[PDB]
């Protein structure tokens, strides 16, 4: 991408989700319509990216649009699908392992994306890099309940089964909450909160929250 | 007045979730033993529970202790044990609709609390308290191996929608994982053991300033 200083850290994460919240705030705050916030969130996601394969991050996973997303107005649910498609594109234009996790049993899944619903190297391939698209915790959970008979089983085949624990969360967007984003994977994740909105990214957003992570204790109930 | 004002609140959460963390750290920087810390959380409890019912929220739920918890050493496993059981005797003194949640196929479930199992009046009620008592995510979501959803050992236990862990750690700890899907999360640094109601008071600020 671009040069950066980036910090050295004592302590990396092996997974990171990135909750990319705040685009219709962020639209609004600049007088423009709300579903105008997405297509400015794109860049941000490959500066994540690019700092990731730099310090060398090891898995990624995005959260796209989940399924109660899907409940929003039309102009919007085109804008962040627009916007999601466009961001799997650009990463499979780079050097990653793509997944792509959600629910392709539904017209709202885009067509564009079945070919990353298994894990498809892009050039060097190394990180691996996931996005949750037509993701539900609800649809995840009883995906197991059907195709799971025995109950030890039921948890190794929930739908997102191949994405595993989460070590650090951040959360673009001032709200300090999951949104149903991997409610398996995040039962012990350490959350951090950015306050400014996703298209406000800055490196210094992800150091701070890489700063955050190497200062946890994580005891994991011991 | 001696104890603060309670602030007047124009948005209330229907269900809150307290995270009482912190209690090992707070005993050592105490010189105390690791496991002395637990006796000093049961006034806390009360505290929640006491400025809870004034300001008239439905329902509380405590985390009490983990399965992942009983892998510590049974010097710590006797204490945090005897000061949930003596938690939940002392709101049986009060007024609440009183509901342990948790695996009690397990010699580490104590007796005491059987009888909380089913949802029990004491005193008026008129406050719902949960305590999560050896509690599992694992155990409660293959519970349902017994409509699969709504049949999680939990399943009493509605949408946590404000949830406030002491201790300064931002994470669940595995705590309803169905429930906080959704939830409000709200850190307060200290340790639990040093709660004071303006812990609770900047919480539900947050909440209430919340979309
Ligand atoms: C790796 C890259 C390139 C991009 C990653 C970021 C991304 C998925 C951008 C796409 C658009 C976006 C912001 C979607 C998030 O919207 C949801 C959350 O609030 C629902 O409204
Ligand atoms: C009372 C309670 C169950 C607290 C959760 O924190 P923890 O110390 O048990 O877990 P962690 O090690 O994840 O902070
Ligand atoms: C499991 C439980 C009862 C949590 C309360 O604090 P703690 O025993 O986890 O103490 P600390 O967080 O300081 O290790
Ligand atoms: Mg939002
Ligand atoms: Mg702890």
């Amino acid at each position: 991408g671009y040069q950066m200083d980036i910090p050295k850290f004592k302590r990396l994460p092996r997974h990171i989700a990135i909750i990319p919240d705040g685009n219709r705030r962020w639209a609004l705050a600049r007088g423009l319509e709300k579903h105008e916030g997405y297509s400015s969130g794109i860049i941000p996601g490959l500066e994540v990216y690019d700092i990731c394969v730099k310090i060398g991050i090891g898995e990624v996973t995005f959260f796209g649009f989940t399924q109660d997303n899907t409940k929003r107005p039309q102009i919007q649910r085109k804008a962040f699908t627009d916007a999601c498609i466009k961001s799997v594109q650009e990463i499979a234009k780079r050097d990653a392992e793509i997944l792509v996790v959600g629910n392709t049993n539904s017209d709202i899944f885009p067509e564009e994306l079945l070919e990353y619903t298994k894990r498809t190297k892009v050039g060097k391939g190394k990180i691996k890099i996931n996005f949750l698209i037509n993701y539900g915790w609800y649809w995840d959970l009883t995906y197991a309940y059907d195709n799971s008979p025995d109950g030890k089983k039921m948890i190794e085949n929930i739908a997102s089964a191949e994405i595993p624990r989460v070590d650090l969360l951040i959360r673009w967007g001032g709200r300090c909450r999951l949104s149903g984003m991997l409610p398996v994977q995040t039962v012990y994740s350490d959350i951090y909160v950015v306050d400014e909105m996703w298209p406000d990214f800055k490196p210094e957003h992800l150091f701070k929250a890489l700063e955050f992570y190497q200062n946890q204790d994580i005891t994991l109930g011991g």
